[PDB]
């Protein structure tokens, strides 16, 4: 049983709670699941489970959506954050080598831990229930699902708050935290652009762009606090690069998970591992729509071997392998990451645009386009000043350049929130057809949960 005597208790259950949340997007590949392949730019090899994810077909009678479809693994991160943070403050107390410093450098991790897996899960199914205070495992609060809104209030709140306390780095040399310091822990903890980063996103997710521009621009601005970069084609993707937990480019890890649930087990194939083909792949049709630039360094250039390139491996095959992403041990040790700087400069773009300032936007575009080999863009002459024409070039340089890291479905939502090109879509949006179901097992244990009315 959990104690809170001493600082060797805080530690582990301040590790438990970053496990847990990691469990939360890891599970059934969740994040690539819920944010890559629904409606994504990636083909299924054989998988009618995995086809019925990319065709938005989430009633359909297969046991991974009803795994994914249920949301306990996201409670169990905010019940873990809400103990620690009724127990931890006792230990103060207790062990004179914990000290109220630690305790509100942990506090303030697992309430924004807490405040992300609402965010997270807010994304996923639309109204939740807001729980606030810790409860028994086997129970559940007897409460409807909260509006969305008032959960995402909540959420931001909550990470404001935890900003007071969170730091850009962790320890010194000489007043270790936890027994590391510094760059040792750059990527691994949640740090105070980390917070802002979930700020801008919760506040994009809302439409509300003037926020989100804020916040973007405060993460950029104070980028080398944290030691958080713009990534390297080569860096992105290698072995021991970003996605490798120990990678020198680490800190450019804004808020992710590390290993000690990986986009491999869905895309890698012989020969990077000894399975004969990949469950999901992106088709030769996909990537020349795609990329339309042969100088584009994702898909363009050879990386070392024959038929590679820097996303895309086997381009000989009928099934070439999306290989990105690789950090092999098969067993993988790929880090979730949830944002990364070009992910906050992208969005400034997006939220620049949203405000009617698109001349700005462009600057922050051109940051992406000019370390990918892709020549400078300007407003008059490439988009004729069209506002939405630079939105969807904004979502298209996404979609490129997070692919595979669980944004595209999330990005087509605010696209077509943006753009309104798409009737269809914004019924799907309207409906409630963009959510997740909630899982009968749920239901049937929590009479006030209701279904969402689209898939009733």
């Amino acid at each position: 049983t959990q104690q809170w005597k001493t600082l060797e208790d805080t530690r582990s259950a301040l590790m438990g709670v970053y496990g847990l949340t990691r469990a939360a997007l890891a599970d059934n590949n969740t994040h690539w699941i819920c944010g890559d392949l629904r409606k994504g730019d990636f083909t299924v090899y054989k998988r009618s489970d995995l086809q019925a994810v990319s065709d938005n077909e989430l009633n359909k009678p297969y046991d991974l959506l009803k795994k994914v479809s249920n949301w306990r693994r996201f409670y169990a991160v905010i019940n873990a954050a809400s103990v620690f943070m009724e127990k931890a403050p006792r230990t103060v107390e207790l062990d004179r080598s914990y000290s109220e410093q630690n305790l509100k450098y942990d506090i303030a991790q697992v309430r924004a831990l807490r405040a992300f897996a609402y965010f997270y899960m807010v994304r996923i199914w639309g109204d939740v229930p807001l729980v606030t205070y810790s409860y028994d495992n086997g129970t559940f609060p007897s409460m409807p699902r909260t509006d969305a809104q008032t959960v995402l209030s909540y959420a931001k709140a909550e990470l404001l708050t935890a900003i007071e306390d969170l730091p850009y780095q962790y320890g010194t040399q000489t007043n270790l935290y936890y027994g590391s310091y510094g760059a040792q822990w750059q990527g691994k903890l949640f740090n105070k652009l980390s917070a802002y980063s979930v700020l801008a996103h919760i506040c994009a997710w809302q439409g509300n762009y003037a926020e989100a521009e804020t916040y973007s621009a405060f993460i950029i601005d104070h980028a080398s606090e944290i030691n958080a970069k713009y990534t390297s084609i080569a860096d992105l993707t290698s072995e021991t690069g970003l996605f490798y937990s120990n990678a020198s480019v680490k800190g450019s890890r804004i808020l992710g998970f590390n290993f000690a649930g990986h986009l491999e087990q869905l895309t890698l194939a012989y020969p990077l591992v000894q399975k004969s083909y990949p469950e999901i792949y992106i088709s030769k049709d996909s990537l020349f729509s795609i990329f339309t630039n042969f100088d584009d360094l994702r898909f363009g250039i050879i990386d070392t071997i024959k038929y590679s390139s820097y996303y895309v491996q086997n381009l000989n095959e009928e099934t070439p392998v999306f290989s990105k992403i690789k950090i092999i041990q098969g067993v993988f040790g790929s880090s979730i990451v949830f944002t990364r700087l070009e992910d906050i400069t992208l969005l400034r773009a997006e939220a620049l645009c949203a405000l009617n300032r698109s001349t700005e936007a462009v600057s922050y575009l051109n940051m992406i386009r000019t370390n990918r080999g892709l020549r400078e863009v300007s407003f008059k002459k490439d988009f004729g000043n069209n506002r939405e024409s630079l939105i969807a070039e904004i979502f298209e340089e996404r979609r490129r350049e997070l692919m595979g890291e669980g944004w595209r479905w999330y990005d087509l939502v605010r696209r077509q929130k943006l753009m309104k090109d798409n009737e269809a879509f914004l019924r799907l949006i309207s409906s409630g057809g963009i959510y997740w179901p909630v899982s009968e097992d749920i239901i049937t244990a929590n009479s006030q949960i209701e279904q969402n009315e689209f898939w009733k």
